[PDB]
Formats: C-alpha cells, sequence, structure tokens
C-alpha cells in the first residue's frame, strides 16, 4: 500500500496507511534519516483551521 | 484503492487517494509538513 | 483499476486510471488544482 | 496487472503496464497528449 | 506490481518483483532500449 | 507493494515491505549498485 515521492536536497517522502513520513538521504555519509512523521488526520485537522 | 503521489515545485507534493488529490508542502527549514489544498477529483 | 501519477513541467502533473490519462495543473499562486485535459485512446 | 509511470525530458512521460511500454508527450501550449512510441515487452 | 523512477539523461528504471531494468529514451530518434538488467541478489 | 523514488546524482530508492534500499546507477560504467539498506523501524529509532 505505500507510495513515495522526491523532495529537495535529497529528501523524499513516503505515504503509507494514514502516515506521511519524511526522510533524508545523505550521500556523503551514505545514510538515511527519518526526519519527520505525521498522521494525515492531524494534517487534515491543521488544514481545516 | 491505492494512493499514488507525485512531486511539485518548491517542495510541494501531491497525494491522490480515493477521489481526492491533496497538495502538501514540506518546509525543510522548519522541518514541517503542511496540507495546502484539497481537491475533489470528480470533474 | 489502480492509479499512477507522474510530474510534468510548470506544476502540471498527470495520472493514469483505468485506460484514462488525466492532466492537471497546480497553481501555487492561486493555491488551486484544475483538471486540464483527459484522454483514453491514442 | 497495475500501471506505473515516470517522467522524461521536455514534458514526455512513460507508462509501463501489462508488459508494455508506452511513451507520451504533453504539449502544454496546445493542451494535448500525443502517444509517441510503444513497445511490446522485449529489447 | 511494477514500480518506476526516472534517471538522468532521459534514462529510467523499472523494478519488477526483484528485477531492476534500466532503460533510455532517445527523444530525437524516438527510440527506447534496455541499457541494463539486474536482480536484487546483491553481494 | 513496492514504490520507488529518484535522488540526486542518479541514485534512487526502492521502498518495499518495510525495507528501504538505495541504489546508484553509473551511466558511465552502465551499472547499478545497492548502496544502503534499512528497516523502517531502524529509522524510527
Amino acid at each position: 500500500q505505500p507510495t513515495s515521492f522526491p523532495l529537495e536536497h535529497n529528501h523524499f517522502g513516503v505515504m503509507e496507511d494514514g502516515y506521511i513520513k519524511i526522510y533524508e538521504y545523505n550521500e556523503s555519509r551514505n545514510e538515511v534519516k527519518l526526519k519527520k512523521e505525521y498522521a494525515d488526520d492531524e494534517l487534515e485537522l491543521e488544514h481545516h483551521h
């Protein structure tokens, strides 16, 4: 069920279940870090003021 | 139905899932995601 | 049936869903998504 | 079998579905999509 | 259950059940060909 | 259940079954190589 997309500066995101997860790949250290995690519902809430 | 996504300019991106397309922005400096726009894909 | 999408220039993007190709634009300035064209058979 | 798609230069893009590769072009100015090439699954 | 992604110079990859295939689209010649084929079996 | 995404300098990622693998395609040597592998839970640390 997951889908992924690219972002700037070698970041990328995954959307799986209700959760969006943002990652970074550091080519220099050759490693990835999970940078941020949101439940889509809290995002929806934020958006409906 | 399985979601699909796609990138957009200025660190925005799109997620299309079940009759809806949602556009988000990732702000790298604040390290935040915001939902910016919802769209009913039924035109 | 099972959608897949892809990016295009100037904040346009497209999606393929059961023999149908739909092209859209996101206009960041107006914060609005619009359907721009649709096809099935080329 | 499900589809998967991907971008290319100059507003072209491709779809892979049921063992087939189709490449399309989107002309923003005419607001049109032309299929450009299409391969059965083989080199 | 295919997935694809773009690469530089109009190349693109498709991953199908443990097999990566890299292609190139040559817009000018309107041609696609298989550049490499690889299986997840990694060292 | 697999999804992929592009990165800088001809690298690309494959997300698949809780596992993120990261590759590089050397157009010059015309070859690809796995470079890093992770479990999503590892990253969740």
